[PDB]
């Protein structure tokens, strides 16, 4: 019984509901100056209904929305999500709040349901861009391990479980896919930094969401990178998410980056299976992760896209919004463009297939590049912007 | 999962918790929740997260979540205390001594000391401390403290300027003038939870002259501050004592109790701030000594803590250092200001020697 108490106090914070001198209203967050997806969808009503309810793992509602409280604004590009899931139970315990987020982000309604997997890279039209415009190509997705708490709340022991488990199965791969794990704890600074500068490694734990949600606890115990000799298939271990599987290469041959991601993902998902550990999956929303942007396919495919004329255009960002494309910096989400170059990728992840989402990138990329071209030639693109 | 599966990997770390945490003491406390729901992992997290320090000092690396934390994990917390304040489980904390008249010296040379400051933190009982407290409690503490503060009369009275309604430009000015606390980027502050919902329930109270001030809901519930330019510690102590008396009374009057233990004096977030929870500092100019191979060693012996011109999370600029009393537990207030003054006295002399092209080996404490 004692462990029950311990487990449900996992947070180690005072629970304002239990002893009764406070109403929910007395704890209601102040989101006056806030601009995220949680402060868009959170209603005093929802809070009153959700604050005193705790998942089997000790996760509380405030545990969830803490990063959106602590982060009203953004010094870079985009509007943040302002909330995380702490376990495999958080979406269900607070479904009426998370359904609304999922809608804003993915355009995926409470009545909606995730489609079957399509990883056929061969069904893909386009994907091979001129290297003048496209500097390199990257496809990544994320996965969680089943019955384990996610990063924001997972304890030390669970994280050491994950690293073992995953860095184990990753050694089952073979051929141009074989490779080696490199734990961050023994990695010296210069190597670490050179891997980040080169785009193969996750940043130092300085990101807002990373620190305020609690994915940077105990750093770097449990944090590591696995890659092949070519370093064109890499896996991250225990940063934002237990696993990120990453295909990438310089140039503009997306199609080849997808053909490999598809080849490596299927192995990894199978080997994980082959060791007895499943991956956190929901019937309605597919695959689950720390952030509600990372659901469904969890796929985000991007290019480094130099747009020297179109970026200066007034309706550039609008075009991105309608074309349903994120816009990040050269070095990532917490970075600004360089040399007029933007990381540009599919925004929605829930409610389309891997191939469908990669076709979106492709199709919108062409329009983005085709307009840069029109502009160069002292011309107009007013009609090539979606209505 | 046992306790041993979750024991922190402190291979690199350098701080008190890493220094005092045994596998044996982790197995015992790890599954022990306080009355308010605060855990042992909650308490030590800041130290696991923080193996090193970019600035001066070996850091603590652990905190109390609430008023029951010290008691719950006492076998581990008594070891951290002893390292810091040189205080034993058998010892007791003396009766307060706020009489600045018994003070010897405490009026240094304008050449050497640009300003003085005396502060202590206070904790409102009945509610959790900044690391574990809800928005509900923090709003509660803020209302209760700013009410009582209306009570101040004379030259001490001032206004309460809430942080949520203060604009970034006033805020930046108060910090650069050393009055207000720094933006929430400190490793202790963030990794210990003290910056959740920031700035909800945060603010600073201060008189007109801005020589007497109060911090509300940064690291500790309350912090009481006296400071001024020049080198008249004895005056700042004079003022400090008055106001802290008035403050405790008013709080006592509103039927609000501060977290106190008959042995360990007053109790706050960090085990560095117990007892008198007092830090008396001078901004010291040391152009000659600072280059000496035994400098830091002298401070250590003198029980002086070293900090930068901007506070804890800064280095010294302009050969000017934030020198202060290291301990707070085990000695009255008067005694610690005497330790501060006596050390600052020595430091100044030594500087003069080195400047006169002279040596200071016999000056270094034995
Ligand atoms: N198309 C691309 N080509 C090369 N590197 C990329 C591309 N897109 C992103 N990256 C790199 O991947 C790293 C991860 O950035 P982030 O936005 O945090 O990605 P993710 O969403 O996969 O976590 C960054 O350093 C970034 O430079
Ligand atoms: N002796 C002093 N004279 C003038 N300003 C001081 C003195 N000591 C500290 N300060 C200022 O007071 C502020 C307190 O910050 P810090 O030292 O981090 O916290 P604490 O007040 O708890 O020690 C800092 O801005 C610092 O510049
Ligand atoms: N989780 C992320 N890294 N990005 C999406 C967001 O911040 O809302
Ligand atoms: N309480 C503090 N702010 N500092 C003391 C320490 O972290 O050791
Ligand atoms: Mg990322
Ligand atoms: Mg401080």
């Amino acid at each position: 019984a004692i462990q029950d108490y311990f487990v449900k106090n996992r947070v180690g914070h005072s629970k304002p509901w239990e002893s009764g001198k406070f109403k929910a209203a007395d704890n209601f967050p102040d989101l006056s100056k806030h601009n995220n997806v949680m402060a868009s969808q959170l209603t005093k009503e929802l809070y009153e209904k959700y604050w005193d309810k705790v998942t089997p793992n000790g996760v509380t509602f405030d545990k969830c929305i803490q990063t959106g409280v602590d982060n009203p604004g953004n010094k870079f590009y985009g509007k943040k999500t302002g909330c995380v899931f702490g376990d495999e139970y958080s979406y269900e315990c607070y479904k009426e709040f998370f359904d609304k987020c999922i809608e804003e982000i993915h355009h995926f309604k409470p009545s909606d349901k995730h489609p079957a997997p399509d990883l056929d890279h061969n069904k893909l039209v386009g994907g091979v861009f001129e290297d003048k415009y496209v500097k390199s190509c990257r496809i990544r997705c994320g996965r969680s391990v089943k019955g384990v708490c996610l990063p924001p709340a997972m304890s030390r022991a669970e994280r050491r479980l994950v690293e073992k488990v995953v860095s184990d199965a990753l050694g089952g791969l073979k051929g141009d896919l074989a490779g080696k794990y490199y734990p961050l704890t023994t990695m010296n600074e210069k190597d670490q930094e050179q891997l980040i500068e080169d785009h193969f490694l996750f940043e130092k734990p300085t990101g807002a969401l990373l620190t305020t949600s609690g994915c940077a606890r105990d750093w770097p115990d449990g944090r590591g990178i696995w890659h092949n000799n070519e370093k064109n298939f890499l896996v991250w271990i225990n940063e934002e998410d237990h696993i990120r599987v990453i295909s990438m290469q310089k140039g503009g041959d997306l199609k080849a980056v997808f053909s490999r991601f598809a080849r490596g993902l299927l192995e990894v998902e199978r080997l994980m299976k082959e060791c007895g550990h499943g991956l956190m999956h929901n019937d309605r929303l597919g695959y689950i992760c720390t952030c509600p942007t990372n659901m469904g396919t969890v796929v985000r495919a991007s290019v480094h896209l130099r747009l020297a004329f179109l970026e200066k255009h007034p309706r550039f960002d609008e075009m991105l919004g309608k074309l349903r494309l994120g816009k990040r910096g050269t070095g990532g989400e917490s970075s600004l463009a360089t040399d007029s170059t933007y990381d540009i990728s599919n925004w929605a992840r829930l409610g389309k297939s891997e191939r469908e989402l990669v076709q979106v990138l492709v199709d919108g990329v062409n329009l983005l590049i085709a307009c840069d071209k029109k502009l160069e030639a002292g011309q107009s693109i007013d009609d090539m912007i979606p209505k």
